[PDB]
């Protein structure tokens, strides 16, 4: 509010309690474990998808959030909008590593669910991921025949599950699994941004792009 | 390199001397001045355009910078592919501010110019540009006939351009203008980013959204 | 007050609009100007003088502010007890370029006055400040007989004034001077901090050691 | 180097992975167990004792680091001059903790031992220890007859044990206690300054002053 409202060096210097964590050291942690399952969520996790969900919202509700009740939407959305959204460095890295382990990646996503997608080819593609460590997207929700990422997590039995909400983090915490945070970037049309680090889980450092 | 590099409070609280200022002290800098021309730069100025970039190279060049020299690319990228560009809050503040204030709002880009474009209608719906404040997108460049963007900014006497590259800093500094920087968003895919301030220019704060 | 508050990028990357200048900017802001007049306010901008008010505080009046009307500590704090206050690294920095200039050095204090001082003494030794840029310290205030601050400035032409609270830089401020803020070290016993950059001054960066 | 480096949101938003946590986490963390020992280093981690320091080394080795050789200073170290060391916040916020959870408070000091010494009873006064809960300085070290700072921890059976440097970090990293680090202040005489987190221990947020 003020024009000029000043700072101190207690401010420049404050840090919120966060359990920040590097690629590095995740894998570190990891040393000496076989073989997993591991899983990720999708938007704002490893692809900033904010420019379809963007023209989504301008083309089918540009005064509401009711696009994302419209199948006309989703069924762009999940066949080729995802062409022009960005993956994450963050995901590169990370995908990457799990693959150097011979993990299992997974990705476990809250989209509505459409007659055909083509997400899961566009994340193989993008992140280099090979047809052995790939499996299908998961579309998870609370639609009748749906199991919750929660269940999902318990099915695959999925160890380590990346995510930018808070809804990601507590689906890893009520079945046992390590969730870990990524940074939603502050360009993300999905807004308030999460607070990172709101349950104590890790936060991977330098995760918003 | 180190997996626990650890940190110390001299660098948590470490400033880069950058003269920052917000859009409230531009507004107040202008008090009492008449109507004016303004100029933006578009790309990572007031548009994430980087979705269109990133198909665009996927596309036409997944192993080279060649898109950017490909007539086909910049066909789909000038013609509909901003409706995937994000418009950035700053940009939205900027923009009101100088319609408040009777401006003149031109825009100025270095991509490469087509038979047509739709670039001036997206960006006047979306910063609901009023017709009397709207200019057509200037296409600057080196190319015959064309004009750099320094001789637009002589040319329609902008008092002020607002940019995130070192051009168009370094535009606005050859010709007298008040150049005032931007942050380019760390997932843009326009890659190493500018250093922000690198001419003693003012800097927008928290510009990058 | 929540036990795992976390954070988002946004307020990560958050910059205050503040005017961060270093050194070696306002050292080539003064290129080619002839030898000059400028002042140092003393606590918290050249000494970090905590230990001894502190000391004061504990000794003459734990439960109050009652020790800084009291003469018997201002005659300890002025004669010695400045040798357990630690030099500014920011103050050897700016002295040492002002030397250099040829300039006049003048430190200008709130404190009050006593008897006799060593502080003049305790200054030009630890700073290495030659006696012909040396001034003995001015002890400013609104006591009969004083003069304050900005009439000092005055006084000397001082063209630059350093200090790190709001009355340094309104003394400059009133006389045309300019004043320039030192960072508040977040472990001062002199609380709250004051908001560096509130009337949109130069704020050194790392001024705080 | 250069006179205008800039900067750019990626850096700005930058994060060292470090584990950090606030007072009110280890509290948490701590929930439910029955009164224990606890440690805490002196300098830099419960005080400020840079001014004593200093002092010292103005007085006895202007050009060197004997003074801390030189049992003439430690006497006067020792025996009053903490008298200007200034109680760190956090120190006061920690020990208020662990009075309230009836833990034994033990002071673990590198300082080299005197005939006598006073800094026990400055501790004591200035951080309200009840006597119950106060336990007299251990001095610590490599010299005859002493034991070092890993030793002393496992003699009073310490489970935590506070500290600014790495040495204090790896003393109850030896012998299984939990280290937590404190920031060392940037205006301490003492540097360079400790990378706080290069073990992956916890480091207590804002912790400086
Ligand atoms: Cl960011
Ligand atoms: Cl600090
Ligand atoms: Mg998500
Ligand atoms: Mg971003
Ligand atoms: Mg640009
Ligand atoms: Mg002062
Ligand atoms: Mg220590
Ligand atoms: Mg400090």
């Amino acid at each position: 509010s003020p024009l000029n409202p000043g700072t101190n060096v207690a401010r420049l210097a404050e840090q919120a309690p966060i359990h920040w964590v590097s690629v590095a050291q995740i894998e570190n942690s990891l040393a000496g474990r076989p073989p997993m399952a591991v899983g990720f969520d999708i938007d704002d996790t490893v692809l900033f998808s904010s420019p379809g969900f963007w023209r989504g919202k301008k083309t089918f509700s540009p005064e509401s959030e009711d696009y994302l009740k419209n199948p006309v939407f989703w069924e762009k959305m999940n066949n080729g909008w995802d062409e022009f959204s960005i993956p994450k460095e963050v995901a590169r890295q990370l995908i990457d590593m799990h693959v150097r382990r011979g993990d299992a990646i997974f990705f476990v996503t809250g989209r509505s669910p459409t007659k055909t997608e083509t997400v899961s080819k566009t994340l193989a593609d993008n992140f280099h991921i090979p047809a052995t460590n790939m499996n299908p997207v998961i579309f998870a929700g609370d639609k009748p025949g749906q199991n919750t990422k929660s269940q999902w997590l318990q099915d695959k039995n999925i160890r380590i599950f990346y995510g930018d909400s808070d809804n990601d983090i507590t689906a890893a915490r009520d079945v046992g699994a390590r969730g870990i945070r990524i940074l939603r970037a502050s360009n993300s049309t999905y807004k308030p941004l999460p607070q990172a680090g709101a349950f104590g889980e890790e936060v991977i450092v330098n995760s918003e792009y």
